């Protein structure tokens, strides 16, 4: 996260760290007792090792009573996702067992009504991704409030010329943005999961190139089918 600040410890109990061989790889969101939602392209590389999910954490390195590392039973990428595109960039991870719930570990309700968030609304994004252009990685969870961009504006020639479909949403990126290592994490508006940070190499903090998030409401049918 660029231009943000350290998050209140354990104030976002749904936050997950998707790890590859003990190292943080991508963010994730707990959406059910045994299911974590992340981005598909995170698995593209996760394939080289053992994938685990860390729940109830604030610090990636210090012991915390709420911290729990869970193994993964199965990984279910969206069937239409492709390596060369940012469409359908969702992934569902089934934990080896139901997560022990508590004040520091709790699933987050997700958006089912397929309606765009009003332009200007401030949504919260959190992650353990890089905090500056040098590539510095934080030990503790960071977060930043970002205002949502109207659908039309993101598609400008000087921005994401038509790259934004109805299943994608954008948020302002002026000096504050989600960045490398934050992909797969949550974009929460009004206490509900609205988006997931899309994977894909892109500049962070550049106002001409807004951040892109995958709208979960567009995939309500796919999520429902996988969790069934």
């Amino acid at each position: 996260i660029l231009g943000g600040r350290e998050a209140e410890a354990h104030a976002r109990p749904y936050m997950a760290s998707v790890q590859l061989n003990g190292a943080h790889l991508c963010g994730g969101v707990l959406v059910a007792e045994q299911w974590v939602l992340s981005a598909a392209h995170c698995l593209e590389d996760a394939a080289d090792g053992k994938v685990q999910v860390l729940l109830g954490a604030h610090s990636l390195s210090q012991p915390e009573p709420s911290k729990r590392l869970y193994d993964v039973l199965r990984a279910v990428p969206h069937p239409d996702s492709q390596p060369d595109t940012i469409d359908h960039d969702l992934l569902l991870l089934q934990l080896s067992e139901k997560a022990t719930l508590g004040p520091a570990v709790r699933p987050l309700p997700w958006q089912r009504v397929d309606r765009d968030v009003a332009p200007g609304t401030l949504c919260d994004v959190a992650g353990w991704g890089i905090v500056n252009h040098a590539g510095r990685r934080p030990d503790s969870l960071q977060h930043v409030l970002l205002p949502v961009l109207d659908r039309a504006t993101c598609n400008r020639r000087t921005h994401h010329d038509g790259a934004i479909t109805e299943r994608l949403m954008c948020a302002e990126s002026n000096r504050r943005d989600s960045c490398k290592g934050d992909s797969g994490g949550p974009l929460v508006c009004g206490g509900v999961l609205e988006g997931v940070v899309t994977s894909g190499s892109r500049v962070c903090g550049n106002r001409k190139k807004p951040g892109i998030y995958t709208r979960v409401a567009s995939y309500a049918a796919w999520i429902d089918s996988v969790l069934a």
